[PDB]
């Protein structure tokens, strides 16, 4: 019966300009790992960087920087990110790590010694200028994507994985687990994948064309494939094998990734895994993309690049967050816009939560003497109380924007009760029932405050102090009506959610 939460983002390419969609992804795994430490959780959320394969090196060449000093460099970059964008990881794993190379290095020995492993020609189209091969598919009308120049036909010798192998065991598991993948749509996409022939996997090149990586444990020279090895990072991390945080957490791994990488994560990672002789993953959670304003996907070409930093600079981090966690259903492709944010700010934040926070604290100076007053029964907002209950399966079911749609409703009540009871004329005459109403919508803030926590951390935390409450909380105390204690509030507040 121990509460354990792991979940991990994919490592991005180190020298990539963070951009909407490595935002999302990791803000919906930050609400995530916030929601179950909230919630007694022991969590693990896991971040980081892809620094292998050649593309990194050619990269801190073209810089003029050495490649180690590069990627030490430009990971800060994501670093930088994640603050700005407050998510509060507990590791941010860069491949470039000791501990990862060894772990790669036993993981590729497992597979080796389990047979697994063979020494092949790799043949295909390449580019002479990249050093790389390309699919017919990954070329442009025939043109490497890079150079725009025709491609040849070349080979090279590699050591491959018998991935196939495993085929048939993996379409089973995904049978006999249906909500391994998440959602749904993408599960069937994945039997599709395996209703064929995947074939086998290269995991490996000539140092001589990728200098930049870990070598293979039988061959120093040749440079372990940049999947393998990224893949690995969500056990590296855990410090497998003799690492505690590896028994503690890998056997309820939670993977967050984009469609975009869904066949190595629900193909070659699971047959990495049961290669090895490692436990599958519990699920694998597929995202969508997050459309430009105009409904399309997002591209310099058709100028519907929305910034996430631009929006966190304007509106502010929680702001931002909540926007997406209230209007993006994780896994399906949605359109996103300044102008969804602003209003869903205005609408929401400025309005319904932070102008009640307003009056309440009026009131209050008004009609309490600038104290919360003496706990009171909730009526009809007792049934606030029962909202984490309701929030919990939301959550778990990745169901962020209906969670965050019934805190808010709430929020909503809360407004109505004060216009329905009216507490300014209440006071004329009872002014005990006056305070008892402003006990209640104080006491439902308090509870909305923390479900909205894990979206809006500082700003949840910065409601509570306006109001004089224990400002660090816990899901359970969203659970039991009359906590908020009657004490003075402060004299004066910033206003929590200015105009913009
Ligand atoms: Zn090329």
């Amino acid at each position: 019966m121990e509460k354990v939460f792991y979940v991990t983002t994919p490592i991005y390419y180190v020298n990539a300009e963070p951009h909407l969609g490595h935002a999302y992804t990791t803000v919906v795994a930050d609400f995530l790992a916030r929601w179950h430490r909230l919630d007694g959780y022991r969590t693990f959320f896991l971040t980081g960087t892809d620094e292998h394969g050649e593309t990194v090196y050619r990269a801190a060449q073209a810089a003029g920087e050495d490649p180690k000093a590069f990627v030490d460099r430009v990971s800060g970059r994501f670093k930088r990110a994640w603050d700005l964008l407050g998510i509060a990881y507990d590791d941010f794993i860069r491949t470039t790590e000791e501990r990862h190379k060894k772990v790669v290095q036993l993981v590729l020995k497992k597979v080796y010694e389990a047979g697994d492993i063979y020494y092949g020609e790799y043949e295909g189209l390449y580019c002479v200028s990249c050093e790389r091969f390309y699919t017919e598919k990954e070329l442009v009308e025939g043109l490497c994507p890079i150079h725009g120049r025709p491609v040849e036909r070349r080979k090279e010798g590699n050591y491959f994985f018998r991935m196939e192998k495993y085929r048939p065991w993996l379409q089973e598991y995904i049978q006999e687990n249906p909500d391994l993948i998440r959602p749904e749509g993408y599960r069937n996409e994945v039997l599709a994948m395996l209703a064929e022939p995947i074939g086998d996997l290269s995991i490996s090149r000539p140092k001589s064309r990728v200098p930049w990586g870990i070598p293979l444990p039988w061959d120093e020279n040749h440079v372990t494939f940049v999947w393998f090895d990224a893949l690995l990072n969500y056990v590296s991390a855990l410090d497998y094998p003799e690492g505690e945080a590896y028994r503690t957490f890998w056997p309820h791994a939670w993977h967050l990734i984009g469609k975009d990488i869904l066949k190595p994560h629900a193909v070659f990672w699971p047959t990495m895994l049961k290669a090895a002789g490692i436990p599958m993953y519990r699920h694998l959670n597929v995202g969508g993309f997050l459309l430009g304003p105009d409904g399309r996907k997002m591209s310099k070409t058709l100028g519907n690049v929305v910034d996430p930093f631009a929006l966190l600079e304007k509106y502010g981090r929680d702001a931002l967050r909540y926007y997406l966690l209230r209007e993006i259903p994780y896994g399906q492709d949605t359109p996103v816009s300044e102008e969804a944010l602003r209003t869903r700010y205005e609408a929401d934040l400025a309005d319904d939560l932070g102008n009640l926070v307003q009056r309440t604290r009026a009131m209050l100076f008004r009609f309490a003497e600038g104290r919360i007053p003496e706990p009171v029964a909730g009526e009809e907002l007792a049934e606030g109380t029962g909202l984490a209950g309701r929030l919990r399966p939301l959550v778990r079911e990745l169901k962020f924007h209906v969670a965050l749609e019934e805190a808010m409703a709430y929020v909503k009540a809360l407004n109505r009760y004060i216009n329905e009871k009216k507490p300014w004329e209440l006071f004329k005459k009872e002014p005990e029932e006056a305070r008892a109403v402003l006990y209640r919508v104080v006491e439902g803030l308090r509870i909305a405050s923390i479900l909205l926590t894990p979206a809006m951390p500082d700003k949840m935390a910065e409601l509570r102090r306006a109001l004089g409450l224990k400002e660090e909380v816990r899901l359970e105390e969203a659970e039991r009506w009359g906590l908020a204690e009657p004490r003075p509030i402060p004299e004066e507040a910033p206003v929590l959610f200015p105009k913009k």
